[PDB]
């Protein structure tokens, strides 16, 4: 036939306009297309075509050129296709039912999607994750009333009543709705969609209205979650008989739980507003059907209602940052068969573990008590049911008190244990070696004793080991070479000894080392030089000694930095007290409340800069150090000129050491450094005044030093006052008395 002539030729076209032609190897002429990778047959005709997640790198011309008006095509996928461009008129395929062109580069104003009324049979159209926007004023329709699932998500569509826009000329075939992730106002009335199944208008710009959804009559998932609403939800989805997923999180909804559509609900989220007062009774009217329940972040008190028994569905339920109180309520926990997820994190739980809880660590995979004023021992039965499914334990910022039940050994699933902010005594135990899965191990702020066991060199999973604010002794076991994975090291404020050991530069994964406020003592191994991941060295207050060594500079623009998106907490030091060292500790701070940093103050003889986050640097590729603190130590000799090869330094300080000789010209080529502390050392000569040029610095201290001539007029440093240059007898010009 002719049809089978054209799609040969069609398809070579196409394949011969990609800048990669490497790209459809197996694409060829004189070839039946139905041999091809990326084609879908059935008897022996082309029905569709997949070159989604390859980098054609073409634009929509070729697509609709080339592919759209292939006869017989019933489906095309091309989601993240490097395609740009935009979308125009064109001849296309009646047959030609699906059309995904999601995660691209399409542009233009979203009205060029009415173009795509050529394509008569098409019922499904993916365009989300593009940058599609709408143009000022928001008039007539998009004129595609054959969809039945339209996504228009993560685009870059600003304007109000762009909804009214969608769907004005006709709905009734529209069984789902996307448009989330947008910035779109005003209106949203689908009451003419009879036949609408799901809807999400989330993470958009609306605070008026609510949806209008008329009779409600097919609507199974609803989805308003992301925006600025407030006002009577209720009423409108009062008619939705059907729903079974409604997300109205994230918004400015005030009062009471109202009443709901109970008979099908499987997941219901209020997160994220103001909602006041208690969990209602008439609530049990989903058990039957709930299967996930999220009250997070709300007002809410009193006690979880008995009447969850009845819920053998609920798989979650997450009820974090309210005020809930009372014990741990196991009666009902223990009724719910399902179970898997429980976060009551951020309320005021208090008591102490009862003992039911064990049974519940059969079936668990998440729980979380953080930040309660729960009280007394870890249950040490804990994980006594054989077949242990637990995956996450959060105790964090309570007040447990006795030891860690060496018995948490048999939770063998275990990803994530967190006790930090606690009361415990006694040793880390060494059966923790034996959590095979185990990934982060966060002890810190106690009162553990003894050392760090050699057994976590067990522990091939491990990637985070936080023990900083306890009493532990001993040196760092040579084990933890094994845990080769491990990118964040946090031993600070015990009174750990002995060297560095030179098998760290083994650790390519290391991002942050932090051993402050020990007796660590010995030379700064060269060692790690070799760590291809390290950018926040913190070495402040030990005993350590020799030279710094040049080759421990050697990765300087070689870093590519797994470490993002754990919070943290960064306590930024005021000069203001001398016994307070180190411009400031950076800290692990998931599931605790920062009201509770004053526990801090019995173990820190720091006074209050609080900086917030989740960790995330500020390259991707090609980076190096960011923060070096080796003050409060007995380092010598002179500053290495590697030194200045950190562009995204942005803290230095070598402070209160015997370091001497002259300050290297090239610490003028650290760009991004804000803080720089050089005091009570005996370094001499002149400031370089390639230093200068330097244009971030925040802070600077060069005090106490032996340094002569004159301070450089350009630059930063008519900016600091005085202080900051004292005691260095040679040394004149402003801020200092001028030159003799
Ligand atoms: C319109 O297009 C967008 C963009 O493609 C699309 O959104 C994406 O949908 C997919 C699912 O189709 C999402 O990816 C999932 O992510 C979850 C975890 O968040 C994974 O568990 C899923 O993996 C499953 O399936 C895989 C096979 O593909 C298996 O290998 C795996 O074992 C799992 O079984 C899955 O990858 C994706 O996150 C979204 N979001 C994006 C990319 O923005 C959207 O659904 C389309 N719209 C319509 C109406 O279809
Ligand atoms: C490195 O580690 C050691 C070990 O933590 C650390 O020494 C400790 O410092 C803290 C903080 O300065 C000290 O806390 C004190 O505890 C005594 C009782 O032992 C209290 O009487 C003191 O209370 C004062 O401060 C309170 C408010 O913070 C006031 O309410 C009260 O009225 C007092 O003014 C004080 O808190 C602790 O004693 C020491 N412990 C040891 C072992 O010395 C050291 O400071 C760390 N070094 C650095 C540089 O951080
Ligand atoms: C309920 O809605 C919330 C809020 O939109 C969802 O949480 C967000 O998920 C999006 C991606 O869809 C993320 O970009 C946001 O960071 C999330 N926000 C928050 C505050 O968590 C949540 O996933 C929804 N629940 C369900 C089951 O769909
Ligand atoms: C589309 O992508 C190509 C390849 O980078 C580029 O050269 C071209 O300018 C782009 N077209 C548009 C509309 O920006
Ligand atoms: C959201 O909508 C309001 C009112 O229409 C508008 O003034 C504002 O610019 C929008 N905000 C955002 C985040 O675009
Ligand atoms: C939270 O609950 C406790 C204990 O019932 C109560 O005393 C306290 O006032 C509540 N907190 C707030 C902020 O209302």
């Amino acid at each position: 036939s002719q049809s089978l002539y054209r799609e040969i030729h069609q398809l070579i076209s196409f394949k011969d306009v990609l800048p990669d032609k490497n790209l459809l190897p197996d694409w060829s002429s004189n070839k039946n297309p139905c041999t091809f990778d990326g084609v879908t047959c059935r008897d022996d005709k082309v029905t569709s075509i997949d070159l989604s997640s390859k980098p054609l790198n073409v634009g929509f011309s070729a697509v609709s050129s080339s592919l759209l008006s292939l006869t017989g095509l019933e489906s095309l996928f091309l989601s993240n296709s490097h395609i740009n461009g935009s979308v125009s008129g064109f001849k296309c395929s009646a047959s030609l039912t699906s059309l995904d062109l999601s995660r691209n580069s399409l542009s233009g104003p979203v009205t060029t999607l009415t173009s795509l009324g050529s394509c008569s049979g098409l019922k499904f159209l993916n365009v989300s994750s593009n940058t599609l926007d709408f143009p000022g004023k928001v008039s007539g329709g998009l004129k595609l009333n054959s969809l039945e699932v339209l996504d228009l998500s993560a685009n870059s569509i600003s304007g109000a009543n762009v909804v009214g826009w969608v769907l004005s000329d006709g709905c009734g075939e529209l069984k789902h709705l996307a448009i989330s992730g947008n910035k779109i106002s005003g209106d949203v009335d689908v009451s003419r969609c009879v036949n609408l199944e799901f809807l999400d208008v989330s993470s958009n710009n609306f605070s008026t209205g609510i949806p209008f959804l008329g009779d409600c009559s097919a609507l199974q998932h609803l989805d308003i979650s992301g925006n600025k609403l407030s006002g009577d939800f209720s009423r409108a989805i009062s008619t939705c008989t059907e729903l079974k997923l409604l997300n109205i999180s994230s918004n400015q909804f005030v009062g009471p739980i109202p009443p709901l559509p109970l008979k099908s609900l499987q997941y219901l989220s209020l997160a994220e507003n103001k909602f006041t007062g208690e969990i209602p009774d008439f609530l049990s009217g989903a058990c039957d059907t709930l299967t996930g329940l999220d009250l997070s972040g709300n007002h809410f008190y009193g006690a979880v209602p008995p009447f969850f028994g009845s819920c053998s569905l609920l798989e979650s339920l997450a009820l974090s940052s309210n005020n809930f109180s009372g014990e741990l309520p196991m009666d009902t926990l223990l009724k719910m068969r399902g179970l898997k997820v429980l976060d009551l994190s951020f309320n005021e739980f208090s008591g102490e573990l009862p003992e039911s809880l064990t049974n519940l660590s059969a079936s668990l995979l998440t729980l979380d008590l953080s930040s309660n004023n729960f009280s007394g021992p870890i249950l040490p039965n804990l994980c006594q049911n054989p077949k242990n499914t637990l995956q996450e334990l959060y105790l964090q910022n309570n007040g447990f008190t006795g030891k860690i039940p060496p018995t948490l050994s048999n939770c063998s699933e275990l990803v994530s244990l967190h006790l930090s902010f606690n009361y415990l005594s006694g040793t880390i135990p060494s059966s923790l070696g034996s959590l095979s899965k185990l990934r982060d191990l966060k002890l810190w702020l106690n009162m553990l004793e003894g050392e760090i066991p050699q057994e976590l060199m067990y522990v091939k999973t491990l990637e985070t080991l936080i023990l900083d604010f306890n009493d532990l002794t001993g040196e760092i076991p040579s084990g933890l070479s094994n845990c080769t994975n491990l990118n964040w090291i946090s031993l600070s404020n015990n009174r750990l000894t002995g060297e560095i050991p030179k098998w760290i530069g083994r650790l390519e994964n290391l991002a942050i080392l932090k051993l402050s406020n020990n007796s660590f003592s010995g030379n700064i191994p060269a060692e790690l030089g070799d760590c291809r991941s390290l950018i926040w060295l913190d070495l402040n207050t030990n005993l350590f000694n020799g030279t710094i060594p040049a080759a421990m500079f050697k990765q300087s623009g070689k870093i590519a930095a797994f470490i993002a998106g754990k919070r943290y907490v960064y306590i930024k030091n005021d000069g203001m007290k001398k016994e307070c060292h180190g411009a400031g500790n950076l800290l692990e701070f998931q599931g605790i409340r920062s009201e509770q940093l004053n526990r801090l103050s019995t173990r820190n003889p720091c006074n209050s800069r609080v900086y917030g986050g989740h960790t995330s640097p500020t390259f991707d590729n090609n980076g190096s150090m960011m923060f070096l603190d080796m003050s409060y130590n007995m380092l010598s000799g002179y500053i290495p000129k590697e030194i200045g090869s950190m562009p995204y330094l942005f803290i230095l300080n070598l402070g209160h050491n015997d370091i001497s000789g002259s300050i290297p010209d090239e610490v003028g080529d650290l760009r991004g450094l804000n803080i720089l502390d050089l005091s009570s050392n005996k370094l001499d000569g002149r400031i370089p005044q390639a230093m200068s040029a330097l244009t971030m610095l925040t802070e600077i201290d060069l005090s106490n030093n032996n340094l002569s001539g004159p301070i450089p007029e350009m630059g930063q440093f008519e900016t600091f006052p005085p202080a900051k240059f004292l005691n260095n007898p040679g040394l004149c010009g402003y801020p200092l008395p001028r030159c003799d």
